[PDB]
């Protein structure tokens, strides 16, 4: 019964930004912001795993209106306020060099948001998606593989799982299963939510496992940069075993560049046990326990 598109892209909800706290601490790379909007009075309800769209002002080169962009929701259904009045996004300002002219180029909607001023009205659409929904089963297991801003939904799971206030507010959902987040980022200053993430590993040690793949501070066995799939291979067998359990849901959010690695590792660990991942997986997917959201 997931609520979808309570706001079409042609009648966006206009909400005021509440805060735009920065997530990349000194020294890290780029900019990644934690923007919280205020939905009060709009009836825009959503559930962990979904994502909303933001429509920047302006028009493109071709003179047409700037089409919306998606963004995984980073807050739970209650918002960081635990009052059902807000919603928050985890947004990295896009910034690259022109394939030919060297000129630095920033992204449109991403710079718009990363620099959005608290108190500014922002066009919001959605929520959409039913592929990253967290199972209601408190006894389920959650393996989470994400990179960069891909942590956004993982935050919405983890929070709804271990953040006290949430526990208090969600009597029906008192997590007891096992969760494991393999988080891929460039540097330590870039470990988005490092504070809370590592905090939850305190409160609930036997229920949350945080593995980091800090790409530019860690080298993998082959000499290369430590990426998610490397970690996923380091604890391959374990993961595989934890994946065979029928109460285990896996969630992947980030660059499809990982899918290849993750499949490679898991498929191998699945061979030692005479099993064909490519097919077993096809099932997890059909079963609805292989949630993948890449961009
Ligand atoms: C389901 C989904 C979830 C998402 N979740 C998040 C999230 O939580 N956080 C987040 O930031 N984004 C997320 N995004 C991405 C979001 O849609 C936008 O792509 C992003 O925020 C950039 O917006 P922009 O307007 O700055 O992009 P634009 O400025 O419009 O840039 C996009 C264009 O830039 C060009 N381009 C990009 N890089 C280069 C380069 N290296 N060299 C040459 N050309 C280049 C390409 O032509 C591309 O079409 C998500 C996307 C989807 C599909
Ligand atoms: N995070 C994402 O899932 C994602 C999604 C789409 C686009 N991007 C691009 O990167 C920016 C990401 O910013 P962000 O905060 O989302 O993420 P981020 O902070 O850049 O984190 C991305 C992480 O992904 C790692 N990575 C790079 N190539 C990979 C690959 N081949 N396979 C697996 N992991 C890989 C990176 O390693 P190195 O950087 O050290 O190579 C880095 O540690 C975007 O603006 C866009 O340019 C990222």
């Amino acid at each position: 019964d997931v609520p979808v598109n309570l706001y079409r892209p042609n009648a966006p909800f206009i909400g005021k930004v509440i805060s735009n706290e920065p997530l990349v601490k000194e020294g890290g790379i780029g900019i990644v912001q934690h923007i919280k909007f205020d939905l009060t009075g709009g009836n825009l309800k959503y559930i962990e795993g979904q994502s909303i769209g933001i429509i920047p002002p302006g028009v493109d080169k071709n003179g047409k209106p700037e089409k919306l962009r998606l963004y995984s929701i980073a807050s739970t259904r209650h918002g960081d306020d635990v009052d059902d009045k807000t919603i928050s996004l985890c947004v990295r300002q896009l910034e690259y060099k022109h394939p030919e002219s060297g000129e630095t180029v920033y992204g449109v909607c991403s710079t718009y948001l990363t620099h959005i001023e608290p108190g500014s009205e922002v066009k919001i659409t959605g929520p959409v998606g039913k592929e990253m929904l967290l199972p209601d089963d408190p006894e389920a297991n959650v393996i989470m593989l994400a990179t960069g801003t891909g942590i956004a939904p993982m935050r919405t799971y983890l929070w709804r799982m271990f953040k006290d206030a949430e526990r208090a507010a969600n009597p029906e959902y008192q997590f007891k299963g096992f969760s494991w987040l393999v988080f891929g980022v460039p540097t330590t200053p870039n470990i988005l939510y490092k504070e809370e993430l590592e905090e939850i590993q305190q409160k609930y040690p036997d229920n949350f496992r945080l593995t980091y793949a800090i790409s530019r501070e860690q080298k993998n066995p082959q000499g290369g940069r430590m990426y998610i799939q490397d970690r996923v291979a380091e604890h391959a067998d374990q993961l595989w075993q934890l994946i065979k359990n029928q109460k285990t849901h896996t969630y992947i959010c980030g660059l499809r560049g990982m899918e290849e690695g993750i499949d490679a590792a898991l498929s191998a660990a699945a061979a030692k046990e005479g099993v064909t991942w490519s097919d077993y997986q096809k099932d997890l997917k059909k079963a609805g326990r292989w949630h993948v959201e890449t961009w």
